[PDB]
């Protein structure tokens, strides 16, 4: 073993060993524990590769607690001219025909978030997709609303429709009967019996189709 | 070139160098081949910081083979008073105006996956949104559950509705009628030949509406 | 501190510090600036394993400027005989009762993007599950398609339907009264004065309910 009392520097650090090839531990409130940085431009060189051969353990893990950041954030700088149309932020591949594995998986192992679940913010103004806390969903929604029923869809833009079904649409019977709608205006429509109803904004209550 | 038998400490490891900075090889069944680790408790450090500026090659490429855990695995520590609802394991951010990078990407290259492409299990007992290697999505559903139809929402809690669409509805014409309902009754709604149809639980067909 | 002229080597390196404890930059169009690999193929070792206890910062930053690839691109390895089923890609856990962190957080602080900010691309020729940068979303559509609807759902396979409903349908009065129908015929289903209406594709408008 050799002990350096101050700073090393070299032109690379290389280990091949049976223990742990590197522990880095930081106590700062200015300093980061690693920064690894490519300063090429161009090439085949990546900042960090990361590789496990190991199929009983996570290849990497990752463990913060912050409280209004992300505990892993990417970047992606991108370019005015639209030239990186075949980049993204975050890309996965499961590979081997025969998988099993799943692309996304996330879960709340000492009980429910009361934070989204995902939120894809694109457009200023809007919730483009959200799934909340709860688990109801937005889709065009006015940016952190709360969805008003399990999938609340707004037709936004130029949009024709606020959805479009290229097949048929099952309605199981509703169990409890609605007594209202939405804020939206117009109404309800839902199955009772069987039959197909549909309660208007005044309060109509018509039988549609029988079963 | 410096070689040592044993294990190196010092106060920092630098390199700024045209050859790979860091190679770090373990094979082991104990040790990890590298922890990274911020002990500050305040602050503006980080554990890890990568960054390229090559736009040729991925910043960073993770590879693993895990039969039963994520390749990359994202542990949040959060709080009891919810002092972290601006807080998230994973923010992505597509910078610079004029971008057409993606945000997340998914995908399979040697042929489709038999596991969900995304899962977000929030609540106990339930899917909250579920994308199943088939493409079929459950909102809702039982966990694990088979969504029964391509999309399959369930109202849940004080919902007030499965479904809100603030805007029109389109629905195409079926390629094959409906000869079923769903097994939480009600009944199935379908355009046949421009015209609105409803098929009941009893197995009433009824055209609601003409082309 | 002390400068090595070339390349060390070691059997394992620490630091225990309050000084960034390593900076590890390359200038190549090569070489990757860091690898880390565990060659084990059993046992607890990760190859990476990156921690922070400073709730101020993200525990990790990646930022990369890539024109045709991920910032951070995931491979599983997965198994023929699908004994993968418990792995995932990516998995993301929000731990601590009370917590109100997020799942998945994305946006475009410069401005929107016009790429997908989701594309679950599992079966060949389909988009599983995308939302492109208008916020309009496919559902087994045509792969790399526009959606024709704010949602746009395709029945698939052996499905039985596109939607499938647990619970009622709430359809707000429409903005503006449609005038067509989609390409794949049928019609469309809207609100208008709280009444519920079909458009079939001769061009029929029928009251099916009234307010
Ligand atoms: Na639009
Ligand atoms: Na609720
Ligand atoms: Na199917």
């Amino acid at each position: 073993t050799t002990t350096f009392d101050g700073p090393v520097a070299a032109e690379r650090f290389s280990a091949d060993t049976t223990l742990e090839a590197a522990f880095l531990k930081t106590t700062s409130e200015t300093n980061h524990a690693a920064t690894i940085y490519q300063a090429g431009t161009s090439g085949d060189g990546a900042a960090l590769n990361v590789i496990s051969d190991n199929p009983g353990t996570s290849a990497m893990y990752l463990s913060g607690t912050e409280t209004a950041r992300g505990t892993l954030k990417i970047t992606h700088r991108g370019y005015a001219d639209g030239s990186d149309k075949d980049a993204a932020a975050l890309s996965l591949d499961l590979r081997v025909a025969g998988t099993a594995a799943q692309g996304i998986y996330v879960t709340a192992t000492n009980g429910p978030t009361k934070g989204n679940l995902i939120a894809l913010r694109n457009n200023t103004g809007l919730d483009d997709f959200v799934v909340k806390g709860t688990g109801r969903i937005g889709v065009g929604i006015d940016r952190a609303a709360t969805p008003r029923a399990q999938v609340h869809i707004v037709q936004r833009g130029d949009a024709l429709a606020a959805l479009l079904v290229e097949g048929s649409v099952r309605i199981g019977n509703a169990a409890t009967v609605p007594t209202s709608v939405d804020s939206s205006g117009g109404g309800a429509l839902y199955a009772s019996g069987g039959a197909l109803l549909w309660r208007g904004s005044n309060g109509t209550v018509t039988t549609i189709a029988p079963a």
